[PDB]
């Protein structure tokens, strides 16, 4: 149950889906991304830009790991670190964290 993500510049504790989409409008670049807590327990979303559009990927927290689809990681920080090096959607990787 890592909490390290709570202090990361890309992580937002209170940000709805549409609020996240709006934030990704400011600097429209592929690879822009943020992570937000969803209203369901143990659920997060990556909101990001790829192929000129805004997309969302749901992430589940179960036990001692997090899951994006069937890809499993020890923590949200490890997940984000992985998708900065490996594509999350088609050819796009996480590149530009959205903070303030």
């Amino acid at each position: 149950g890592s909490h390290m993500h709570e202090s990361k510049e890309w992580y937002h504790a209170s940000l709805t889906r549409a609020q996240a989409e709006h934030m990704l409008m400011r600097v429209p670049r592929d690879g822009a991304f943020l992570v937000r807590k969803r209203n369901e327990p143990n659920s997060y979303a990556i909101s990001f830009r790829a192929e000129g559009k805004i997309k969302h990927c749901r992430v589940q927290q179960e036990g001692q790991t997090v899951m994006l689809g069937n890809s499993e990681f020890d923590s949200l920080v490890d997940l984000i670190s992985y998708y900065e090096k490996h594509p999350l959607y088609r050819k796009m990787k996480l590149r530009y964290p959205i903070n303030e």
